């Protein structure tokens, strides 16, 4: 499974170096989730991989960067 880097409160994208340069990227999503997470920089923002059933992302009530 994979999902896009979002705060559950704070509702915003996660910024990163580009797609493979992910060494931030992984330190949150292995964090957010389990340690055998994953992800990459997708359009220079994060994208947690190698997940999974029990990660969510889109279906989140709010979700607007505050």
């Amino acid at each position: 499974k994979e999902g896009y880097l979002v705060d559950y409160h704070t509702g915003c994208k996660y910024t990163c170096a580009k797609l493979g340069d992910n060494d931030y990227c992984v330190r949150e999503c292995r964090l957010r989730y389990y340690q055998s997470a994953h992800g990459y920089c997708y359009a220079f923002a994060c994208w947690c991989t190698h997940l999974y059933e029990q990660a969510v992302v889109w279906p989140l009530p709010n979700k607007r960067c505050k």
